């Protein structure tokens, strides 16, 4: 892959990104400092780097190679970086919220003795180094403003979409008539879709100098949908997926969460089914949550997903076939592989 | 006072923050817009607005009169709301870090049934809102980046300084050593004196085109003094302020926290003095908090501080004979008068 082909670059820059963020150490903070750089290692190394990743790709797809300078992919590789720094934002705070256990194989960093809900500031200092980063390597760019403005919105855009995640998902109320189809599509597309795929093109875009409205709203067109599709594979995931594999604990049923698995359940369910869910559903207790799998299962929900996905993926081959020019079709085809 | 002149217009203006950020209700976006409606309701209303009352006042008094046009006024208005707005931002996270129970005489957000952890995101979005009100308010100014990059930078300083707070008050752990006037200083720098003082003056001066390097750090001479002064007697009030004056309950004794009020002690205590601290700090029993209320007590730390703030008072005066041309002392002086 092209991701493949561009990771160990991308993943040797952390080491500067690090270097860079701990530089301005004002003897004062070095307390301060240590302790950023701790998070910064705990959080932000560990993952895959696919969003991160998709900044560089796409860049070198997007600019042409004469404009490829030496100084311009150091700009790519850290702009990469600042969309794996607003993830990795998120998903601290996500884990306190979702009262989760692992992420990327080790224990959440709230989990951590000694570190508890200390992470809520740990988490709001890695959304500020995105701005010091861009300020540090941007600021004399033409693309500077629009850079600033895309992360901004972008995290606007997804605290909405986790504000309708935890309104949907009341502790201890199970209400099965909030979880509609519609209800759904409109948690994910704010809560994820827009940070996790139109967030890292756009910045390449805005790089390339390419910062239209219609060449946004097109690009969008294909890359929401791709967030979506991701959000109803981490759902499904989230029961069925191999933690090994997932590197997290799943907790969505006891979460009492508008997952994808339970809209899908609730489509099919017949009135008893629909009585065992009730009875089970948003509660700690193993074998209730046991009870709801077994339900998935029995309605074929797994195969229910394969289908989805194939479903999914001819359709934004489709949107990519509309969409795509005047940029050129690899930029969302890599991705696309990527994901699926 | 010209704050007491300028509060009504200001105090108005807020209908208006919240109408025009939950006026882009995207209608399935409306269960959002509604919480947010709570949150900003709850939580940046109730105060003194000091903060933000400073932007106005410090704009009136640098802008010419032929400057101060209606929409020019309406500008003023919304960043003195965008500096409440980081105030509300880093209080409600504050409290959920310090364990605190009340603020603005009510329970803290965090602690309201149905909310707790939940204000995490709650939270987040506060510091959203500061970007939406500077993009619709001020996008066409030449001011626009200043001010965000001001806020941004405002936030990464306030940051740092929670961290070192936190750092120095590990839960369970009391090690008095650590609680130097020296730590003490670096703490309240970061964490409250540029955000308090320097950010209000500072974004009045970005409005009046007054951007010069050295007009900014001569103005910082004077206003981080006082945001040291004004932590300092925050210090002072967590344990001998009156609850149903300052709003909150106290606790920075039960915390572990560095506090004015220890380093103070620790400077004057005895040996036998220093065991007392060390066996009765950083716990939640009442009576051994009340142990230490009464070595402080008895060390004469009440008369200790009122000799601080005739000082620093006396001070801070020298520094705007010093410092404040070429803008009007009036300026510091109003902020002088509400702070001392
Ligand atoms: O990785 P997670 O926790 O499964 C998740 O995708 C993390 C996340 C956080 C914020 C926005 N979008 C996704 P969630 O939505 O909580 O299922
Ligand atoms: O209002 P509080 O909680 O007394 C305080 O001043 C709030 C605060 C939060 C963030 C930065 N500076 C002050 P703290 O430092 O926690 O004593
Ligand atoms: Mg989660
Ligand atoms: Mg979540
Ligand atoms: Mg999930
Ligand atoms: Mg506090
Ligand atoms: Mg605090
Ligand atoms: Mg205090």
């Amino acid at each position: 892959d092209v991701y493949a082909q561009e990771k160990q670059d991308f993943v040797q820059h952390f080491s500067q990104i690090v270097r860079v963020l701990t530089e301005d150490e004002h003897p004062e903070i070095g307390d301060a400092i240590a302790r950023l750089k701790e998070v910064l290692e705990y959080n932000a190394i560990g993952g895959k780097y696919n969003r991160g990743l998709t900044v560089v790709v796409a860049f070198r797809e997007l600019v042409e190679p004469r404009k490829q300078d030496a100084d311009s992919l150091q700009r790519a590789w850290t702009v990469g970086w600042c969309v794996e720094l607003l993830q990795a934002f998120f998903l601290v705070a996500d884990d306190i919220m979702d009262s989760s256990l692992t992420r990327r194989g080790q224990i959440c960093w709230y989990q951590k003795p000694g570190v508890g809900l200390d992470a809520i500031n740990d988490a709001n200092l890695l959304e500020a180094c995105i701005y010091r980063l861009l300020k540090l390597y941007c600021r004399e760019q033409p693309y500077y403003l629009n850079l600033i403005e895309l992360f901004l919105q972008s995290s606007y855009q997804t605290e909405i979409g986790q504000t309708l995640d935890l309104l949907t998902a009341p502790q201890g109320n199970v209400d099965l008539v909030r979880f509609t189809e519609k209800r759904y599509k409109s948690i994910v597309k704010y809560k994820s879709a827009f940070y996790s795929f139109y967030l890292p093109i756009a910045a390449a875009m805005y790089m390339a100098g390419i910062d239209g409205e219609k060449e946004h709203a097109n690009a969008k067109k294909i890359l929401l949908e791709m967030g979506e599709f991701f959000q109803i594979q981490d759902d499904y995931l989230d029961l069925f997926g191999d933690p090994s594999v997932t590197g997290k604990i799943g907790t969505d049923i006891q979460d009492n969460k508008c997952s994808w698995l339970v809209v899908q359940c609730l489509q099919r369910a017949t009135p008893e089914q629909y009585q065992i869910l009730k009875e089970n559903y948003g509660q700690k207790e193993a074998e209730k949550v046991a009870r709801v799998k077994a339900l998935y299962e029995e309605l074929d929900l797994p195969a229910v997903f394969l289908q989805y996905e194939e479903d999914s993926y001819s359709h934004i081959m489709a949107l990519i076939e509309q969409y795509a020019a005047p940029l050129p079709p690899a930029v969302f085809l890599g991705l696309a592989r990527k994901i699926y």
